[PDB]
């Protein structure tokens, strides 16, 4: 399974020190009642089966538990089904005495969109990413304002960038803040999620949400297998998001 390396009371003085306090605060670890949700589509009907998606859902559920979260998973839905459920989670009770979250897609893709089971050239089923971040900003998810969300988002795309060969009263606040996206479209558990359960385990306890992406790529530099390079998208985190795990 491996094992999530803890911040120790002298990493975690460290980071405080270096980064002049602006980073995400942590709630008490005896009240509060952090949620992930994790949406899997691994059987579809007119496109190929995704073997490798139970190992994958293990992976991310006890790494996710291990972070703190309370992980629900959820596996084989249509597009329709993925709104409902995001409008749903984006409504539980749990993020008021909540620090964070995180949301885990697992599905094959399109350029716009992650695919529900029903997906078809001729009868398109798809979850537009503008959608998540809709169902989770501020207006929709008052829950989750200034708290950071993470979109670990794998949609798996036939058209995955490749290679190339070479020779030798009332207040504002803003609709949108608070995420960071990590995107992976790489077709065949499975390889990236592998790799960030890997460096989440190893890099948790030193390093913010955002370096840890930046880790995953750079252990992808070079291209073997169909190519690796997940993209950070999307961010708005206006602080740096430590998982300072073991506290």
């Amino acid at each position: 399974e491996g094992n999530v390396k803890l911040c120790s009371l002298e990493e975690a003085q460290r980071i405080w020190k270096q980064k002049s306090a602006e980073i995400y605060p942590i709630m008490d670890k005896s009240s509060r009642t952090r949620l992930a949700l994790i949406i899997c589509n691994e059987e579809f009907d007119s496109i190929p089966r995704r073997t490798g998606a139970e190992v994958d859902i293990t992976g991310m559920t006890m790494l996710l538990q291990n972070l703190g979260y309370s992980v629900d998973v959820k596996k084989n839905l249509t597009a329709s089904d993925m709104t409902t459920e995001l409008e749903a989670f984006a409504h539980r009770p749990e993020h008021k005495t909540s620090d964070s979250t995180f949301l885990v897609f697992m599905s094959h893709g399109i350029r716009e969109g992650i695919c529900g089971k029903k997906h078809s050239e001729q009868v398109p089923d798809i979850l537009q990413l503008n959608a998540i971040f809709n169902m989770l900003n501020t207006k929709n998810c008052p829950s989750l304002k200034d708290k950071p969300k993470v979109i670990i988002i794998q949609a798996c795309r036939g058209d995955s960038p490749g290679v190339v060969w070479f020779k030798d009263a009332i207040k504002k606040a803003h609709i949108e803040k608070d995420f960071i996206a990590f995107c992976s479209s790489t077709p065949d558990g499975s390889v990236f999620i592998g790799r960030l359960i890997e460096h989440m385990q190893e890099y948790a306890c030193s390093c913010d949400v955002e370096e840890i992406f930046r880790k995953v790529r750079f252990s992808f530099e070079q291209p073997d297998g169909r190519a690796q390079m997940p993209a950070t998208e999307r961010v708005t985190l206006t602080r740096c998001f430590y998982l300072f795990p073991g506290h």
